[PDB]
């Protein structure tokens, strides 16, 4: 859900997840339009592998699951359902993107109205 969300972005990377409340077009709930940056991009991924884990029967926001922070990485365990493990390499990934990217300051608030009404595709 979004507390492990939260905390395996912050294990991974060097900022407050603070930082992808409300950042780009896809950083924040929901997004649409062409993403603005690499953080964007990791975000609209992170956005599609959420539709994705909600097409299979989860529900991404909210189901609780165990993971580590070991030398600032993510291990995903121990898994209880494919939910549990969907979810964590939806979190997972999103977290080793992240933790990959320079920050864009100009793009924290970004204006909603900049951002275009289509999408790139989903993997
Ligand atoms: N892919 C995202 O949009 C997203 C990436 C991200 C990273 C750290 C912290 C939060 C982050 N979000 C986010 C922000 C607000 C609401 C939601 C929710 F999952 F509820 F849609 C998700
Ligand atoms: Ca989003
Ligand atoms: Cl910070
Ligand atoms: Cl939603």
């Amino acid at each position: 859900g979004i507390l492990e969300l939260a905390g395996t972005v912050g294990c991974v990377g060097p900022r407050t997840p603070i930082a992808y409340m409300k950042y780009g077009c896809f950083c924040g709930l929901g997004g649409h339009g062409q993403p603005r940056d690499a953080i964007d991009w990791c975000c609209h991924g992170h956005d599609c592998c959420y539709t994705r884990a909600e097409e299979a029967g989860c529900s991404p926001k909210t189901e609780r699951y165990s993971w580590q922070c070991v030398n600032q990485s993510v291990l995903c365990g121990p898994a209880e359902n494919k939910c549990q493990e969907l979810l964590c390499k939806c979190d997972q990934e999103i977290a080793n993107c992240l933790a990959q990217t320079e920050y864009n300051l100009k793009y924290l608030f970004y204006p909603q109205f900049l951002c275009e009404p289509d999408s790139p595709k989903c993997d």
